[PDB]
Order: C-alpha cells, then structure tokens, then sequence
C-alpha cells in the first residue's frame, strides 16, 4: 500500500485523516476508493491555500495501481513521481500576490465585489444575490477572509499564508527547545547559530511532503437557507478561523513529531 | 406581399416598426429576412406583456411562402393561421396572477428577490451582485415594475396589464364620450348599462363587424409592458436604473395612449 | 524582609534554597542569621564558577539592617547596592582564561599538579599526599574537572563555564517555544529574527540577578578516610557532574519561569 | 676558652667542625657567635639521631660566660653542666621503638605515608605532592631510611641506631682484637664472657677511668644518622632523591667508622 500511504501523508500535511490505505485494505472497489481520494483531495485543497477553487480537483486509481491527480479532469500529476513533482505541476496554475493570497477568483470570469465592502452590503448580497464573490479582506489575528456563493453553496475562506520554510523553522524551534538531553540541545542551538534550526536538525528533505505543502487556509461551507443567513455566515466565519488555528497547530505538532 | 404586411400590422400592435414588407420587396436573402423577423418579434414580445422572457422567440420564412413563429425551437403558429391562433398558441405557456402579471421568473430556476426592495439593498444588488431578479412591485395603481440582470444586460420592465378587450373598452368609452349626437350617446349608454360599453358600441357597428374585427391583430394583442435595457457600466448604475425605470414608465404611457387613440379612431370609423 | 528576599534571589540564581527571609521571620538572632548567610554564600560560590576558592566568603548583618558580603573578612559589597554592584566587586578578584575556567589555584601559593596527570598518579596523590591540587582537565560532556585537598577535606570541582547571556538566550528560546498563543509566538519569533530572543522577550534587566550570576560549576566534598579513597573520589566526581547537570537545569527552568 | 672547646668537642661527636673557640678568640660580636652555635648544634642534631626534627634547636651565650641550649625557646641545659646532663635533658623528649628509631614524625601532626613505598608511588609524591613524609623502612640490616619534604627542602635520613655504649663496645672489640699480647687478650676475653666486652676493657684501664671517661662527650653522644638535603628543583627529582639516599648511607658509614676508630684509639691509649 505504498501509493496509498504516500497519499495519506500528502493529505496529512493538510490535516486530513484520509485513511486511504485502510480503505484499500478492506478490498474496496475502484469507484469507492476514487471517491474517497477525490473527497480527501478537495478537503486538502481547501486547506493548502493554493487558490485553485476555480478548478475541479479529482483523484483516481490508474490501470497500473497508481493514483493520478487531475484538475478539471485533465491529468495533472501522479503520486509515484513525488510530492515535489505535484507541487511543480500545481505551481504554473497558481497566481499569488506579495501577501501569499490567491489573485484568482473562485467563481471564474465575472464581477468581484471589493474586499473593503461594508458589512451591511455584504448582508444584502448574502440574503438576495444569486451568485457573488468578494476579494480578500483583512481580518482578526493577521488573517484574511473572503466569501463566495456558487449555486446553493456558500464558501467562507479564512487564510493566513505561510511558506513551508517558516513552518519547518517553527517546528525545528519547538523540537530543539523540547530536547531532553542538555548537551545535545546546546550543540544544536550552537549549530543553529550558523545554519538555522534547519541545518541544526538536518545536520544531526524534499521527500517529505511537509517541505512543499502546509496549512494556509480553511474553507467552511453552508448549504440551503443557511447559505442566505447572515447569522450562519458569521458563525461559519468564526468556525473557519478556529479551524485554521486548530489545523495549523495540528500540522506544526505533526511536523515536530516527524522531525524528532 | 400580404403575409409581410400582416406581420407588420401584428408588430404595430406592440409598437414595432418592422418594415418586413419593404425588406421582402428589396429581394433580400433569406437569412436577413429571418433575422429581421426574429428581432422584431423579440422586440414585440417584451411589449405584449405575455411574460415569456424565459423562452427564446424566433420567426423564420418557410418553403410555402409563409412566416413561422417558434418558441425554444418548437413551432407555434403560422401567420396565415390568424392572430387569434397565435394568441391561442401563446396562452397555454402563460401563467398570470389576478393582476394580469406573469408569475414566471425571467432568469428561470434560481433565487428571486422580493419586490419593493429598499433603494439601498437594490443598489447593493445592482453594484455588486452578478445576476439577480426581483418580483413585481406592490403597484402604483395598475402600473407595476420589476428588474432583472443577465450577464451584461439589465432589464427594467414596467407593466400596466390590459387585455385587448380592456383597451377596446377604453377606446369605446372615449368614442362614446366624443359622440356629438346626445340622444344617440344616451341610448348607447342605456344599452351599455345592460351589455357592457364595448358590447353596446359593437351592437351599433356595421353588419358582421365582429367577424370583420377578428381579422385585426388588435383584437388579440395590445401593449401591456415596456422593457428598458442597460448595458455595460450603465447596467451597474443605480442612477441609470431609476432613470430607465422612469423612461420605461413614460414610454408605456405613451404607447398605451397611442393604442387607445388608434382603437378609438377604428371603432368610430367603423359605424 | 527586602534585603533577606534579595539575598534569597541571589542564592536562587545558584540553585540554593537559602530561606533567609523565613529564618529572619522566626526572630532568629544575628549570629544564627549570619551563619546561615555565610553557609549559603559559600554554597553559591561553589556553583557560580567564579574561581575564588582561595578566599573565605562570609555574609553578615550590619548595624543598619543590611547584609554585607566579605572576602577574607574584608568588606566586599552590600546587597542594597544591587547584584550588578556585587558582580563588579567580585570581578577584579577573578582571573579567567579563554575557556571560562579560573586560573587561580584553590590552595594559593604552592605546587600545582598538571591537569593531564595519569589516573594512577592521582590515586597515589589521593592516598598518600598531604595537600595537593590539580589543574583543569577535560572531562565527559564538554565539562572540566579538577580536585584538591586542604587539611582533612577533599574538593572535587566539575565546571562547564557559561556566560549569563547564553543562559538568558536558552531560557528565552524555551519560553518562546512554550507560548500557547500562536500569533503572539509568531510575532516573538519574528522579532527574534531581528533582535535575538533577548529583545524578543524584553520588547514584549540588570536588576534581575540572573543577568550576572549563573551556575557554571559544582564542588563535592569528602572528609575523613573518604578523602583518601579513590572509590570515594570517583563517586564524588560522578555526583558532582550529576549535580552540575541538575542545578543547571533547575536554574534554566527557574529563569524561564521568571521570564514568563 | 674552656667552654668553647667543650662545645667543639661536643660537636665533634656528631662530625660538626664548629670552630666556636676560634670565633670566640676572634672577638666576634654576640649575634655572630649565637648564630654559629645554633647552626652547628642544629647540624649535630640531625646526626645524633635523637629524632627531634619537630623541635627548634638553638644555642646562645649567657651573661655568666656560658652557652645555653634551648628547644622550642625553652632552656634545656648549660654546657658547664656536663654532657650527660644534656643527654638527660634530651632523653624525656625522645620516643624510640625497639630498633632505636624515633617514632615522632618530622612534620608533626598530619598524614605520614607507610615506609617501603614503591618507587612509582614515591616518585609521584616527590614530583606532585606539596608536603609529605614516610615512616621508617623495614631495614637493610641495622640501617634504615626515611624521607620528608617541608616547603622547598627535601630531607633524606639514613640511620643506623647505636647508643654511645654500643659504639664503645664495638671499639672495645676492635682494640681487643688488635692486642698483640695473646695471653692478655685471652684473659680479657675470659673476663668479657662474664662482664661484657666493654666492661672487661674498662676493668683493665687506669684507676678511676670511668670517672675520667664521663668527662668525654662520646660517652653520651655518638653518630646515629645522616640527613642529606635537597633544595629547589632537585627537591622534586626522584633521581636526586635516590642519589642523596646513597650519599647519606655512605656518609653515615664513613662517620660511624671514624667514630669507631677514634673510640678505639682512646680506649687503647687509656690503659
């Protein structure tokens, strides 16, 4: 179950407990496995902060027993090629500004409401518009928020962009601070002075998916009448911010564990 | 030659100067004539007030020298069948409330906002929503309004519902008030108290006038609405929206007055 | 009990639980308090790694209710003048090399055995010499060791020199890594990038005794026949190394607590 | 003049050429004479083998023209009191074992290493210890050794214990073996079998010879030891230590042989 386990780690870098290997162990058929893979990939895309909401992300089993990742049904990458390869495949499809926020609109071509829109106007849009989308707006705790509705589903995205290097540095900091051996810790803190906690931990990388994917956002979804309710929108925004916090903490602790 | 003038008179009831007869006489190719017929009939559909904005309306020439009208690619009627036949074709696809307003949405399936939305909320929708539609207003008399945007075009519809019979009755009231023979007009009013003003007028017309009046398109079609369209940046302008609402209201009033005058001059010249 | 509490913190920087304020609260007389102060000062001198074993360190109550610190009976400093003042008073009496080890001999003038002495020769000196002293020798875990006998007491000193700046940096590292608030921690780690964890913690010093005194050594003492036994010497060396480790850990955790 | 020569003869029993009489005749000031007396007597104390290294030995002139000997600043005897009186003064401060070796330590209170310490351990002590002392060796016959360092000076003491009576007995054996009168020597041996060889010799001496022999310092003092001293770097040299041990042993042998010859030439010249 090598490819299944690799997909499991790829999902775990986004805080997704896909359990794909366990599902394959239960003699699940190709369709059920593909549906689970696609659901996990969509969940992880909602958290990676790549800004590809305009594309349909799917994952399927191939004839040779591999897992293929596709965008809009177009073959994008395969797991056997490595996680860095899949990041390289995703890169040209992205468009990021200096803040790490996606410049693409989730609804594609069409009007986009300004990010500095007053809350009363946003309430009007929520209650009475058909489809709408807002640009990135500043939020609490150095985060950014936006919202868009497609059909009968309202998506609220809260993002704090973060490079993989920063998360690796934070995890290495925590790991170095948590070392029980005094002399070993003093040596690592000494090497850190010269090569960062990066070369401190490594001296004591691309294969690990955490070097390419880290949690940067979270998308919460409302459906039905809840999609047209301001109370539900605010509740979803709060839950999305809390989920971003929780999943970033989970991923940083997981990275610390894997570096230990 | 006759069918083209018949189409022209059908369009004239909706205020459309199609000039199809002139285009036919100019020996224009088929595609141009079908395009002109389709554009004229689509223009007239927004004025007849049938509430069929969700259907695609087309008109094309057929092999046997007639004009065929189609909705959603499905044939509906031929012009030679008569105007009442066209009305009977359009009727089962209508859904009107007690006020004479269409209950169908212009955008089809989807959310429609309530009517009488405050200027602030409607302004937010106009400036920042992608596509939207509102229900009919409460009314300012027998005049109602609604607005919907599709893609890059905003449509403001102002409708004063009126059947062809209602317009003919208004014209009949006008001509009876215009009659200088006081005894004759008093007699006509005495018969009207029993048989309706329209029926009283028709009873004093020529022999077989009812059969000679069903041949006119105005007995089945009349102006019930006016749609004013904005495009581009003006489609997202609340000021342009309210100005277009006023423009459509004034245009509807002018058109209905013109139909009233024409129907009065027809009923008086009858007998 | 301000001066008593200040002396208590001064002893706590060496890991000494002097409890001087509690003793003064029990209406202890001047002699008992002075004896306790002198014992605590000697214990702290054994751990500060200042290399002043050749001097007699005493502490006494003054007529005005202060505490006076003396070397060889000569007034050296007073607690009311501050801990930095006492460090300044101790500084000219010191002699330290590039490794942070004291160059002074604990027995004063006289012969000093080389630090690279073979262990059999050291055993002979332990069993049959009257008084002896060895220079600093390298030991396990980046530590250094030396031994000397005066009269009927054998002292084994194990030292890992460490500046107060390094201990402060290590404590700030631990405190930053232990912060429960994610955004606050990210801000501190960001400021650290520019001003060290020093300005990171301070921006969110000389008055605190930890800025001037930190644990650098430990001295274990044997008496009687145990002073002339090689087994006892090796056991004392092991206990001294373990005590150095334990007290350095205790002081670093205490400094982390006081910076939190 | 007599007391100075008496001190000289007292020193001669320990191999010290004090020349106090010449210094007195040279009219040297008091301080010089006291210093010379003290140095000579301290030199003789290390050869008499009384084991009083822990005491400070001094000699000084007094008001009445005599010489007073002091230990630790306490007066002990005057030279005019006789040499036996000086021996009786020194005796209660001694502590000798059955071998004639002093049980007192040279460094006083403190640790003393066992004797017969292997060359390696003793070498470590010599090179790296500050101050140390060892007990007496097992002996190589009646000759014993020990070593102690104080400050910058190392002392190696080699002792062959012998009372003045023992040295006189050895000299008596020598002179009796030297006697050419075979009948006389056989008679002396016959009396010696009963009264000791020394007593047999003294019985054949002059009248009142025992009273005429107590006036000689050699009846109470004799060479029992030799101390060789190293200073400075040589005080921390094991090779210098062993060389000094050999030097002290040879010097002790030479000194005791000289005393034996002198005592024999005195006993023979007696009668």
């Amino acid at each position: 179950d090598g490819i299944y386990a690799a997909f499991d780690t790829l999902m775990s870098t986004a805080g997704v407990d896909s359990q794909i290997a366990a599902l394959a162990a239960s003699e699940a058929d190709a369709g059920t496995l593909d549906a689970a893979l696609t659901q996990s990939l969509q969940e992880a895309q909602g958290r990676w902060g790549l800004g590809l909401h305009h594309l349909r992300h799917e994952a399927r089993l191939t004839d040779d027993g591999d897992i293929e990742i596709l965008t809009d049904g177009r073959p994008s990458a395969r797991v056997s090629e490595g996680f860095g390869a899949l990041a390289q495949a995703y890169a040209p499809m992205q468009a990021l500004d200096e803040r790490g926020l996606s410049q693409w609109a989730a609804l594609g071509e069409g009007y986009r409401a300004p990010g500095d829109l007053p809350l009363a106007q946003l309430k009007v849009l929520i209650e009475h518009a058909r489809d709408f989308e807002t640009d990135w707006s500043a939020g609490r705790g150095e985060t950014f928020q936006r919202v868009w509705r497609k059909g009968d589903t309202l998506f609220v995205e809260v993002a704090r962009p973060a490079s993989a290097e920063a998360a690796l540095s934070k995890a290495a900091w925590k790991v170095i601070a948590s070392i029980k051996d005094r002399a070993f810790q003093r040596e690592l803190m000494r090497r850190s002075e010269k090569d960062g906690m990066l070369g401190a931990l490594l001296g004591a990388l691309a294969q690990l998916p955490e070097a390419h994917f880290t949690v940067q956002a979270f998308v919460q979804t409302l459906s039905g009448a809840a999609a047209r309710n301001a109370e539900e929108y605010r509740a979803a925004l709060k839950t999305a911010a809390a989920a971003l916090e929780e999943y970033q903490g989970v991923t940083t602790r997981q990275l610390s564990e894997v570096l230990r």
